[PDB]
């Protein structure tokens, strides 16, 4: 019965039959239970439960009263409760949700999955230290947010009560709201605050009703049907968790910048660093560390000749585009006819030399044979085979040993990854059917729905990639309840911060197992670099003041022009003195013998050319524009002057070498999928744009209806457009909307139809899975190389003293503070007055209790001894700060009111420093923080290179996108009043958003859109520089952040 192993196979057979039974559920076709298909299914489910109950009885009898065994016991108990409770209509369907745990049974039946889960479950206990840090991040930022912005997102511009009453008119809506409605609320800034958005910014009517919305008072709803707000701690954590995932965090920021203050970006800049970057990357480091702790034919020319033929053929296949000329299509076919013949000529020649058996011996020779038959078949059969012509690129593996070796390493990576991927699909499946039960046809139908298995799986995969996952969250919260946020918190946490970090650990552990003399003296002088470095810094301020809105006649323009001449002369002399002392190139130690010296050569040379062009009253405007762009690279001279920056930059360029092949393999897949995407989707990404297009089906109908026939910014018309669309997909920002266009595509001059070709999911989801696999191997290749580089390198007083030295006092304080944390979290918007008095009294008790501790501490140790320890100093500061806070509150209560109410609010917010005391108790967390501290010297410079990169691109963006404008005639999808390149300060903040990858694809769209005919000073070739601007910044910015994660990882490994 149980002894025979075949019984386990019988159980595994039933398990799979239960998973298919769960997947056939239809949310609101089975709830009624009026169909015959459901009746057979529920009977099938009942039969399966009988088997499980029968088996469990047998096992219990055989074995009596193994964690997995307990789990199976839990499922049987839960199922019996659901099964036996039938006949009671009270929450019967709700109890039905417990069956989604049945697929978990398969973990124990598969030995490989059981081992991995066991290893995973033995790694969790040491993640607690990172969990304690998460509590601090959420509690600290969740109580400060509530204190500042409680109820400020309910603000709306209302009509004056007297106006409506006296004038006896009630046709207008009570408060201003765009025609879009509550989906885009117009939040105003209260009169006592200084928010950016005021009720006087309301656009006029388009005699004017809008101008009378001139009162900003609290409304009756928060943004997104109440989902986004800071009215209490519960609603604040939903916002904070959304910021930590870097999805929609700008929208939350803009909501408080428009209502409270523009300087609220500090609150979100810190949170993206402390929480989104370090806290989410400390979890990765901990898991990885813990896992580690647990005759003619053979001629060279012939091979080169055949290699060249394949390469030229591949280049030819990528020259197709929409509206292709007939002649170019004919030429391509002839070229295909010749090339396939050439391979066939090679196919015959090798056969003769080695014979039919000899040729079959070589494995590559076998593959070539499979390609010739289909190639000739296509000509003889004179379109599906056309898509197979891309396989010819695989022939090049024969003649690239370096890549051939690299591919083998990647292929051998699948043996270890196979067990995990099987664990991913089970994790996704359980949450796919769990989503159906909760959100089954409640989203009234949105494309992101849980209405069926196919589109519930896609909505769970999409959430894990964190693309529009908040849009799904808002619908889920509104439909069922605000507590539906727990579904997304668990899916995003167990999926992205535990399972994904486990995959990285699997990979890492797998791999891991006379005047000239004066110049000679002056340049060699110690302070020469610091003197020049000062001039360069002043040159950065001049660059940072440049912006489009400078009046040419103003004094500031004159000042900027003069300073430019001064710096150009200064750096010419510095270059001139160096060359004289060292010689241009003839000497062995010549000036141009080092790349850094060469770098300074081009920058100076451009400056002289700039002077000449400025000297020239001629048609040289185009040249003057290019020069203006290159003059933003001047800050690059800081690297050669700072020894720390020079070292790290040379290190980063070193880290690229080990992963060079993977980049080449990754660049090869971009072209192959780009060429494939062009063939499938060229000419089909057009749509009819208009208020109502339900009747439109073709281009002509779009013209007849006087609607516009337009094109998507990201399409696959040609390999140039395909590569720009694929990079956006790989970045996983806006990748969903490109997928929708692929599914909806119908044909040339045809209106796309929703979900026309669902089979296209394979093209897009396959690309994301493959590209994410290569990106993982770039991170591992950097780590493995770094590890290699690292391994090679009085009686009344005595009792008081006993109490203070005893742990009792410390644990008592930790209890008092833990109570304080609870009370501080009880505050919310419009709390009852009785609560205000109760919380005020609770503050009094804490204040005196802290005071007593300081009094006892002073007596036990003495005034000089007590002040020695920094922890005691922190107590003194907070107790002193607490006394100031409470003092001003009472004066505010008193008749005298000289205290500005900003002071009171700031003091209340700052009283959260009491939590820092718990830091002393958390020895584990402090050691974890100590790891980052020890790595600061290696991370501090990478932060200097990060800000230097930001400066060069923030100054470059202003020159490029300085003048772009947003208007109802030329609307912008990513830019707004908050995201602009108007000046250096704003471009710096926009680039910070781009680094996080929050709707950076929308910003790029706004630069690719054509300038208006009437508008002037629009760069013709901007749509070509914009993709280069965003691609390079995105890749360069992320590489620096990757190395900062690795630097902390190495330090952690070497400390344990
Ligand atoms: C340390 C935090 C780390 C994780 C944080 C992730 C985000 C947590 C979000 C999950 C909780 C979801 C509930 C959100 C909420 O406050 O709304 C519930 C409720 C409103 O929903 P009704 O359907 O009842 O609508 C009533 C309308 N009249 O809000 C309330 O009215 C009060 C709810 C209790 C206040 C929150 C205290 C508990 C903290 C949040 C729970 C999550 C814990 C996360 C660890
Ligand atoms: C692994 C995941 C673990 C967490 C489970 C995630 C899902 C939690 C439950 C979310 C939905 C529960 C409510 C279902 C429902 O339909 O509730 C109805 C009721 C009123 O809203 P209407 O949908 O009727 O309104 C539609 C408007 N036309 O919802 C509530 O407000 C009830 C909330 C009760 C909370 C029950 C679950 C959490 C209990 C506390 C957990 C701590
Ligand atoms: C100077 C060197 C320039 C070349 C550097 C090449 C390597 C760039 C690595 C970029 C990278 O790692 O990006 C990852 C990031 C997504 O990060 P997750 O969300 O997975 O991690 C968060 C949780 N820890 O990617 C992006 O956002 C943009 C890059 C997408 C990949 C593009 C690969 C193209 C290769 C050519
Ligand atoms: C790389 C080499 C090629 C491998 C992929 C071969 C795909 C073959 C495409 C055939 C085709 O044109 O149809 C594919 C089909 C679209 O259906 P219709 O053509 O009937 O649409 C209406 C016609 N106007 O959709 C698919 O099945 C696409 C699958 C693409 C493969 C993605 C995974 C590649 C690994
Ligand atoms: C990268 C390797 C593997 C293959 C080489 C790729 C090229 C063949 C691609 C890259 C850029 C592509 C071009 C990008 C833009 C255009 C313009 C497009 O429209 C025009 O001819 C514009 C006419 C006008 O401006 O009036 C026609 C296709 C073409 C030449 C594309 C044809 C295919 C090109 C040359
Ligand atoms: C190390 C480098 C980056 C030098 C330090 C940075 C400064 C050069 C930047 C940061 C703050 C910037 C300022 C932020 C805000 C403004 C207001 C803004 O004013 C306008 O454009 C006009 C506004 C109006 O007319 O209402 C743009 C210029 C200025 C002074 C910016 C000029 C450039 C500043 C001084
Ligand atoms: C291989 C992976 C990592 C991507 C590499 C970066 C690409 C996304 C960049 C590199 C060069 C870019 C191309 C440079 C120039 C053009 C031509 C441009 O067409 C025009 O010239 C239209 C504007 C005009 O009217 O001048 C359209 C975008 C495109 C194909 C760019 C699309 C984005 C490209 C392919
Ligand atoms: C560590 C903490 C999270 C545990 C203890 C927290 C509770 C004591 C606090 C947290 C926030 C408070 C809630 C914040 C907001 C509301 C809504 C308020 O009005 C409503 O019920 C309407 C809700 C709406 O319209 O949005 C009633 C009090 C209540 C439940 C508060 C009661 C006390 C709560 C649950
Ligand atoms: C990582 C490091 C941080 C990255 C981003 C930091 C950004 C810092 C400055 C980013 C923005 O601060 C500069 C502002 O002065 C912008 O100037 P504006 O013209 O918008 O108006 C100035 C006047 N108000 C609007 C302020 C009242
Ligand atoms: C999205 C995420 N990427 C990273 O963390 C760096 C990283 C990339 C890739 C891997 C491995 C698994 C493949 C591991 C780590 C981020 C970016 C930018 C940001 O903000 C920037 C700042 F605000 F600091 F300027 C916060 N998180
Ligand atoms: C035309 C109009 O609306 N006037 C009102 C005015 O009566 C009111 O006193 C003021 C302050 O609320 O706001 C405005
Ligand atoms: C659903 C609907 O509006 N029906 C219209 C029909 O009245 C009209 O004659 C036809 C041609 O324009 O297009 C469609
Ligand atoms: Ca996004």
């Amino acid at each position: 019965l149980v002894c025979n192993p075949w019984f386990e196979h019988v159980s595994m057979l039933v398990i799979m039959l239960n998973c298919v039974t769960l997947g056939m559920f239809r949310p609101c076709e089975d709830v009624e239970c009026g169909s015959e298909r459901c009746n057979i299914l529920e009977a099938f489910d009942a039969f399966i439960f009988a088997f499980f109950a029968v088996e469990m009885v047998i096992k219990m009898v055989a074995l009596g009263l193994d964690t997995w065994n307990r789990l199976d016991f839990f499922i049987v108990v839960a199922g019996m409760m659901e099964y036996s409770l039938d006949g009671h209509n009270v929450s019967l369907s709700a109890i039905r949700t417990v069956r989604v745990l049945r697929p978990l049974r398969a973990i124990n039946r598969v030995p490989s999955m059981r081992i991995l889960v066991t290893l995973l479950l033995d790694t969790l206990p040491m993640l607690g230290n990172v969990l304690l840090l998460c509590f601090f991040v959420f509690f600290i930022f969740g109580i400060v947010g509530v204190q500042l912005w409680a109820g400020l997102l309910r603000n709306r511009c209302f009509l004056d009560s007297a106006f409506v009453r006296n004038n006896n008119l009630t046709f207008l809506r009570p408060y201003y709201q765009t025609e879009e409605g509550e989906e885009n609320p117009f939040i105003c800034s209260s009169r006592r605050d200084n928010g950016m958005q005021k009720c006087s910014h309301i656009p006029g009517r388009r005699i004017n009703w809008n101008q009378y919305y001139n009162v900003c008072r609290s409304g009756d709803s928060n943004p997104h049907n109440g989902a986004i707000n800071f009215d209490n701690i519960g609603y604040a954590w939903i916002a904070i968790f959304q910021v930590i995932t870097l999805e929609g965090w700008v929208d939350i920021m803009y909501y408080v910048m428009d209502a409270h203050s523009f300087y609220n970006f500090i609150y979100f800049i810190l949170l993206i660093i402390v929480g989104s970057f370090f806290m989410i990357n400390l979890c990765l480091v901990v898991i990885a560390t813990q896992f580690s702790e647990t005759r003619i034919v053979d001629s060279k020319y012939f091979s080169r000749g055949i290699m060249m033929a394949i390469l030229v053929n591949t280049l030819s296949m990528g020259v197709e585009y929409h509206e292709q000329p007939e002649e170019l299509t004919n030429a391509l076919e002839i070229s295909n006819i010749v090339f396939t013949s050439m391979f066939a000529l090679e196919m015959l020649l090798k056969l003769l030399a080695c014979g039919p058996l000899g040729y079959i011996r070589n494995p590559y020779n076998i593959f070539d044979g499979i390609i010739v038959v289909i190639s000739v078949w296509e000509i003889v059969g004179q379109s599906v085979l056309r898509t197979f012509r891309l396989l010819r690129v695989l022939k090049l593996v024969r003649f690239l040993p370096a890549l051939r070796r690299q591919l083998v390493v990647l292929v051998k990576t699948m043996d270890n990854v196979a067990t995990f991927c099987t664990l991913l699909m089970l994790f996704i499946f359980i949450f796919s059917i769990l989503g159906m039960h909760l959100f089954g046809c409640k989203f009234s139908p949105d494309r992101k729905n849980f209405d069926s298995l196919l589109w519930a799986i896609v909505t769970v995969f999409q959430i894990l990639t964190q693309e529009d996952w908040n849009v799904v969250l808002y619908n889920g919260m509104a439909s069922t309840s605000s507590w539906a946020a727990l579904y997304f918190v668990a899916l995003m946490t167990f999926g992205n911060y535990v399972l994904f970090n486990l995959l990285v650990a699997i990979l890492v552990e797998g791999f891991q197992a006379r005047f000239r003399v004066s110049c000679q003296k002056v340049i060699t002088h110690k302070m020469f670099d610091h003197v020049v470095l000062v001039f360069i810094f002043l040159n950065c301020v001049t660059i940072a003041l440049e912006r489009p809105d400078i009046d040419p006649g103003s004094t500031e323009r004159v000042f900027l022009s003069v300073s430019n001449y001064i710096f150009t002369a200064i750096f010419v002399a510095e270059m001139m003195v160096k060359v004289v002392a060292l010689g241009l190139l003839s000497g062995e130690h010549a000036y141009l013998q080092s790349s850094w010296n060469l770098l300074d050569g081009l920058l100076v040379l451009v400056s002289l050319v700039d002077i000449v062009v400025a000297m020239a009253g001629a048609k040289i405007l185009g040249v003057l524009r290019v020069l203006r762009l290159l003059r933003t690279l001047r800050p690059l001279r800081v690297i050669s002057r700072a020894p720390g920056l020079k070292l790290v930059v040379e290190t980063l360029i070193s880290s690229l070498r080990p992963i060079g092949n993977i980049v080449l393999i990754c660049c090869a897949f971009f072209i192959i999928f780009g060429i494939l995407g062009v063939q499938l989707f060229k000419g089909k990404f057009y749509y009819c744009e208009g208020p109502d297009t339900r009747n439109i089906s073709t281009k002509a109908q779009c013209r007849a209806a006087h609607y516009r026939w337009v094109r998507r910014k990201y399409n696959f018309d040609n390999l140039g457009q395909a590569l720009m669309s694929l990079f956006v997909l790989s970045s996983k920002d806006g990748w969903v909307n490109i997928m929708y266009d692929g599914l909806d595509a119908v044909g040339v001059d045809q209106q796309p139809v929703q979900n026309h070709n669902p089979w296209m999911l394979l093209y897009f989801i396959s690309f994301l899975l493959i590209v994410s696999f290569f990106v993982l191997n770039m991170f591992v290749g950097v780590v493995v190389e770094n590890f290699h580089k690292c391994r090679q390198h009085s009686p009344t007083r005595r009792s008081i003293h006993s109490l203070c030295t005893s742990h009792y006092l410390d644990l008592f304080i930790t209890f008092i503070i833990c109570v304080n944390v609870i009370t501080m979290s009880m505050e919310h918007y419009n709390q009852p007055k009785s609560l205000d008095e109760a919380l005020k009294y609770c503050n009094y008790v804490f204040t005196i209790v802290f005071v007593f501790e300081a009094a006892l501490k002073l007596v036990a140790f003495g005034f000089r001894r007590f002040f020695k320890d920094r922890w005691n100093q922190l107590d003194l500061a907070i107790v002193l700060l607490s006394l100031m806070g409470i003092t001003l509150e009472e004066i505010e209560m008193s008749a005298a009111l000289p205290i500005n109410p900003t002071i009171i609010r700031i003091m209340r917010v700052l009283r959260i420093a009491r939590v820092l005391k718990l830091l002393k108790m958390a020895t584990g967390m402090r050691a974890l923080l100590d790891t980052v501290v020890q790595a600061l010297p290696q991370v501090g410079n990478l932060g200097l290179l990060f800000m230097l990169l930001f400066f060069i691109y923030a100054a470059l963006g202003v020159e490029l996108f300085g003048r772009l404008e947003c208007s109802e005639d030329n609307p912008c999808e990513g830019l707004s009043r908050h995201a602009t390149f108007s000046n250096f300060g704003m471009a710096f903040l926009t680039l910070f958003r781009v680094s996080t990858g929050d709707n950076w694809n929308g910003i790029m769209k706004d630069t690719l859109r054509e300038c208006s005919r009437e508008d002037k000073h629009c760069l013709s070739y901007l749509p070509a520089l914009s993709p280069v601007y965003f691609v390079t910044f995105v890749l360069v910015a992320q590489f620096v952040l990757v190395n900062v994660v690795v630097a902390v990882l190495m330090k952690h490994l070497e400390e344990s």
